[PDB]
């Protein structure tokens, strides 16, 4: 029995930037009021977790990272009403409190209880449930999935179908939903349109899936790693271009290819230059560009606002625009109903102990998603 | 009769940046095929005409500026089918060719035949209809309304109601339509929302009118010239704020005032800094900001894309998003049916010969719109 007791378990601790994860024993406190302790089953390696290592994405260290995952509830704190022990769940890196102005807005999803804007790396109550070698360890986005057990706030967990395959649906916790929603909800890609997708990793492939679902006629993948092209075509790209193959800037290439600019463009990398390029390549009077990638902390881009004055729309979003707790279970149900595919995103499956190897696969260009199994 | 003949008339020629207009005789060629020569009746002084003087808006010199006007057709070239001699007309600074991909798109209005993006200062055929002192003079936006007579391409003129009061409806040729459409068409302001409007000149006042028409609950006018506040309130502002009165940046003030950010913001000035401030003051997850102001040529702004990644939408537009030739006659009909007011924009009236005094009135902060009568 573990309910009400501290659990000692293995986690991947990041003690400082630019170091391998350290796989070692941590102590996980029991859940307090309105908290949920989860036994992890599978977690994906998202580029954002690597951004924590590289210092691209700032959050308090030391930390237990990981945010794209699925597990089974081990215990619940007082007052919890939306999940029970034994339920399959996905942790929600964007909460859904249901009560703030954003949660009440028809479009909004970036709940004001999030820990992304100004990261504290705690539970909602400002404390941590993790200790390692006697030291407190920070949480990450209210999730912290690189651990056999984590504790999350109730507003940061969704109950999902008891029959779902957790080694696949963990991707609904971040990369799939982000990319798919960026196309279908944020951009609202139209039938017959031309899309350009910058970055052909797990998120960008999920953008392609959304553009195809929305009926785009042309979906142009853009990546500097041509090894990414074959899979991009399998999931719906009609053409792929590598900017390094061209003498001219790729915005000019894409404008030419699309006979004056694309309908929808997506930045799914995290570079300031590609954000401006992606905006520029959409048609100047009616084009829409969506920023998805997370760029280096504290860095500003430079752009000419004439790009907007002509008529372009520029937007960004977190988690594909989906209200997290409402959307995650529906997306799992949609997966179980064969409405989209997750296998094309999964290139590697490793035990959790091989987390560093999984990160090396990402960094080398070789993987899309590695799924770590506990 | 003057049909087929060169007309000698007075125009305001701008020979050099940062100098007064020179009111002197020009020669106006007769219209070629698919061209229309117009006897001007009234023209407004828009800030964009001053931007030509100041070099903020680059267009070839020497030039006949003016783009917000109404007149009566003097003669038509071969093949013209949409207007006849004697018709009241408004020149269209954004053409509507009807044939390009933008004109065919449901949302687009920045027709590819425009002379705004890369100005040539000519008719569609690349030539000029104006000479002064024996020297060919450039056109401006295909309109050149600071002249007793002008020649425009047929795609750059709309026929309007024969009973239209031209000394009022000239404002439909630029400032009214721009501001109004920016609110009702581009932003799509919703009932009960909170709007912030930066800049309370003719265009900003027209944005306020559109936000009021859309049913906004709060419309916060922002201007460094507090003399602009009274009229802003008259046309619908619920509150006005002067950034100079505050020790904190106005984005912070506006976020506080709106309990977490406004629903819709509009930059109606032309400054890079206020474009970034206006974006920032809209709610981070679901806010929309529209750039309307024209900023100094070739200058880039600097911004942190996290402002977009949280969920904001940033867009700009020319002419309020309106397809010009379809919309102008309908806007005039709406004016004639008292659906909106133009008198609140008209603070001064002068004869055309006093154009330089009209620009002085604008530059001093004293006027909204001065209407010049021929
Ligand atoms: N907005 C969100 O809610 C959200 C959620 C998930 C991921 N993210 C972000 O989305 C981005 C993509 O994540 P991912 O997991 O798919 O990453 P990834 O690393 O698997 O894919 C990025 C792709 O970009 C390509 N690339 C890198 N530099 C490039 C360049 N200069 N030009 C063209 N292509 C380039 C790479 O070759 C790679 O294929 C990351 O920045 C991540 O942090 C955002
Ligand atoms: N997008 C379009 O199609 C379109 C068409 C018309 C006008 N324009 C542009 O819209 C803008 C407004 O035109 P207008 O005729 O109303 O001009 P205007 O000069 O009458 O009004 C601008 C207002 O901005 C205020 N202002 C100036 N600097 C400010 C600052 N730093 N902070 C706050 N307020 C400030 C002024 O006091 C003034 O009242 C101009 O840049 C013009 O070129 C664009
Ligand atoms: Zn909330
Ligand atoms: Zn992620
Ligand atoms: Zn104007
Ligand atoms: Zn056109």
């Amino acid at each position: 029995s573990t309910a009400g007791k501290v659990i000692k378990c293995k986690a991947a601790v990041l003690w400082e930037e630019k170091k391998p994860f350290s796989i070692e024993e941590v102590e996980v406190a029991p859940p307090k009021a309105h908290e949920v302790r989860i036994k992890m089953v599978a977690t994906g390696i998202c580029r954002s977790d690597d951004h924590v290592v590289s210092g691209t994405l700032v959050t308090p260290l030391p930390v237990i990272a990981g945010h794209e995952a699925a597990g089974i509830v081990e215990s619940i704190g007082e007052g919890v009403t939306t999940v029970r022990p034994g339920d399959k769940v996905i942790p929600l890196f964007t909460p859904q409190c249901g009560k703030c102005r954003v949660c009440k807005h028809p479009e909004g999803n970036f709940c004001l209880k999030n820990d992304l804007s100004m990261p504290r790396g705690t539970m909602q109550d400002g404390t941590s449930r993790f200790t390692c070698r006697g030291k407190p360890i920070h949480h990450f986005l209210g999730t912290s999935t690189f651990s056999q057990y984590t504790v999350v706030d109730e507003i940061s967990v969704a109950k999902i179908d008891a029959a779902s395959p957790l080694e696949k649906v963990c991707l609904i916790g971040c990369g799939f939903s982000t990319g798919y929603g960026s196309a279908v909800k944020v951009a609202k890609v139209t039938q017959g349109s031309t899309c350009a997708v910058f970055g052909l990793g797990g998120v960008g492939l999920s953008v392609i899936m959304g553009c195809k679902a929305a009926g785009a006629a042309r979906i142009i993948g853009v990546d500097i790693n041509k090894d990414k092209f074959a899979k991009a075509k399998e999931v719906g790209a009609t053409e792929c271009v590598n900017p390094q193959d061209y003498k001219k800037p790729i915005q000019e290439v894409l404008t030419e290819m699309s006979n004056g600019g694309v309908d929808f463009s997506f930045e799914v990398i995290g570079r300031l230059d590609t954000m401006v390029t992606a905006l520029s390549c959409c048609q100047e009077a009616y084009g829409v560009s969506v920023i998805v990638g997370v760029p280096p902390d504290s860095q500003n881009l430079s752009m000419n606002p004439m790009l907007l004055l002509s008529g372009r729309t520029w937007k960004g979003a977190i988690f594909g625009g989906f209200k997290s707790k409402d959307s995650v279970p529906k997306l799992v149900a949609d997966f179980m109903a064969k409405k989209f595919a997750l296998d094309p995103l999964i290139t590697h499956v490793l035990p959790f102990e091989k987390i560093n190897e999984g990160f090396d696969l990402l960094r080398s260009g070789e993987s899309i998603r590695t799924i770590l199994t506990f």
